[PDB]
């Protein structure tokens, strides 16, 4: 049995360096670590990501964007995430369904219930064991074209979701000195290892 | 007030030769016709189509394939189908959700209940007003499809064929089954025969 950990938050929050940090802590304890990201994580998922990010003169329907995001997820689950967990590996996934509630839900305004329906439809009972929210104040692809209010509603959705399920989430103040943040990651580790074992 | 007509069946069933005939019967009667096809029908929906058709060493999960089909459908609905019906055009759409039940359901073995939930999720209350099923026994009659579906065996395609006939029989009011194996004159007669009912559905 393995463990499914997701990381959510914007760039410049240190997600990658901190994911590397966590990954080294686990690896030095003999635990296999599978790094991955969404949307993407397999050849086909990465091609779907390309459609998602590529600007176009044709407006992408909201449902189209939502269904593509979940198509990439479906493929990623089958190709990478589930097999990793089956190996007893710890998956460190940069962005997952919380990013859907945040971007397609908070950002775009899609009803949370439609996102919930697809989450269950695609994932069955699988949810992350732990979700690390890297929180900090707020050419381009389709999403980077968006405005400050979009990214503000994005930020707030992570915190709202994190607040409703405090046991599954750990919110990190990415505005804190890196050293302090990684100290937080160290304090999370025992519980992580306990979960895994 | 338009009419949403879909055409189902494999390649070499005459769907296109038949669609052109049907489209002209409508046009000569002063009726606007919108030709389209799935997966695809808009630039983004065609990009999705090409992903679905592209061979790869990585197997596409059945759910991935189902979701991409519906993603293309949602874009196509918004950009072509709903507008056309709104203008009061007759949409003649090559392939639609019946192909999903047939390919993803019958072929891939996905449960009909899962397909139905997506159908509703994406389409709301919109379903075809009339579906023409061009029924053809599995007939290989040069390089093949040249796409992902080329690799599937006869059993897969038998299941596809049978799914169409089962759906048509379950709701005879909405489907017309044509024998696409007939000489083209006789298929045209089939089109001629169903035309008056199609017209009555429009007004
Ligand atoms: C996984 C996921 C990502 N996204 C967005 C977040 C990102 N847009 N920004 N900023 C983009 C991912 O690109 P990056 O991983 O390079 O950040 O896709 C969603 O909108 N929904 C999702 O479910
Ligand atoms: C519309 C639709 C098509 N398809 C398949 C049927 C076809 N493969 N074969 N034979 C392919 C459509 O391409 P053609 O119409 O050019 O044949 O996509 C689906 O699997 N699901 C769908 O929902
Ligand atoms: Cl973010
Ligand atoms: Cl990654
Ligand atoms: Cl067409």
């Amino acid at each position: 049995t393995g463990l499914f950990v997701t990381l959510e938050g914007p760039e410049g929050a240190g997600k990658s360096t901190n994911r590397d940090y966590l990954a080294e802590r686990l690896r030095e304890r003999g635990i296999e670590v599978q790094l991955t990201r969404e949307p993407g994580g397999t050849p086909l998922a990465e091609r779907i990501r390309e459609l998602l990010l590529a600007p176009s003169d044709e407006p992408m329907a909201a449902d189209t964007e939502l269904l593509l995001m979940f198509a990439a997820r479906a493929q990623h689950l089958a190709g990478v995430i589930r097999p990793a967990l089956a190996r007893g590996a710890v998956v460190l996934c940069d962005r997952f369904t919380d990013a859907t509630y945040a971007y397609q839900g908070g950002g775009r305004g899609l009803p949370e219930a439609r996102i919930a329906a697809l989450e269950s439809f695609v994932q069955g009972d699988l949810r992350p064991d732990l979700t690390l929210v890297f929180d900090l104040p707020v050419r381009l692809d389709r999403f980077e074209q968006e405005d400050r209010r979009f990214f503000e509603a994005v930020r707030q959705t992570y915190l709202q979701r994190a607040a409703q399920a405090p046991e599954r989430y750990q919110v990190l103040d990415a505005g804190l000195p890196l050293a302090e943040v990684q100290a937080g990651l160290d304090r999370l580790l025992p519980n992580l290892l306990e979960r895994l074992n």
